[PDB]
């Protein structure tokens, strides 16, 4: 299938070379999967998500994403126009509150939720999880991020916009999920992106346009953006059964498109994420 037109995100995942500006993928498009954006919430009614978005739990006085990131991020893993897995069902963890921030103890309470979570949804294809958030280093975030992982969900978490080694930050800093670098659209890393030896991936992240609360669209920056590509990307090659959950991350940076990115420190794997979708 071909988009036209698509955000320039979309088309460097499906595409050897930057600057263009079509999305090609299976028309699968990642139907059977399920991801979990563990954010700000989702706002389930825009047009945009098609009644494939969900909230399932949130730890605050509203299910409702007042902030407009978590929306962001579930557009680009999933949104008809700004997503990576077109059909994948959508399930909205609200772990931070509307002005973007949340406690340790929530986000970890939050993953420990959808481990056992997936058990009362119906996701054949695989369960996936999208982190776009983070703060310091800390080793119980980690390892809640470690548990998710082991349960058979494909973690994927940002690296951190710090410009700085990710081994600082968590999940980030966490070994056995997949930690997402962001780049721009001229295949340069982005200016804040995190870098490290514990980076997996890196995703589009300059400049994505996604959809936003109030029924609308907005293009934002960070690593936040490009770990839902990967997530999204995930979803696909399961429904495609390419890859399972637990060899996901290995997989995308097996396929990915290597050497591209300019900028990469010595040290941080230089691979852009890549669907390898032959029309």
């Amino acid at each position: 299938a071909a988009q036209t037109n698509a955000p320039w995100g979309l088309a460097r995942i499906s595409s050897t070379s930057p600057g263009t500006s079509t999305y090609y993928y299976d028309e699968s498009a990642g139907q059977g999967s399920c991801v979990y954006v563990i954010d700000t919430g989702i706002e389930a009614s825009h047009p945009e998500f098609e009644g494939r978005a969900q909230m399932v739990k949130t730890y605050y006085y509203s299910s409702r994403d007042g902030n407009g990131h978590g929306t962001h991020c579930a557009g680009t893993v999933g949104s008809r126009t700004y997503g990576v897995a077109k059909k994948t069902q959508l399930f909205g963890v609200k772990v931070l509150d509307d002005n973007g921030s949340g406690q340790y103890s929530t986000i970890i309470a939050g993953m420990d939720f959808v481990a056992s979570d997936k058990n009362n949804r119906n996701c054949p294809k695989g369960v996936v999880a999208s982190l776009s958030l983070g703060g310091g280093y800390s080793s119980s975030v980690n390892s809640a991020a470690a548990r998710l992982q082991s349960s058979g969900v494909m973690v994927a978490v940002a690296a951190g916009n710090n410009n700085a080694d990710a081994r600082n930050y968590s999940p980030a800093s966490e070994p056995s999920v997949c930690t997402v670098g962001a780049s721009d659209r001229y295949d340069r890393r982005s200016s804040f992106s995190n870098y490290g030896s514990v980076l997996d991936i890196f995703g589009p992240g300059t400049d994505i346009l996604s959809t936003w609360i109030g029924g609308s669209t907005r293009s934002i920056s960070g690593t936040s953006m490009a770990t839902p590509h990967v997530a999204g990307l995930a979803a696909y090659l399961m429904t495609l059964g390419k890859t399972t959950a637990a060899s996901a991350c290995r997989y995308i940076a097996d396929t990915a498109n290597k050497g591209d990115l300019s900028n990469i420190p010595f040290g941080t794997v230089n691979l852009l994420a890549y669907n390898n979708y032959q029309a």
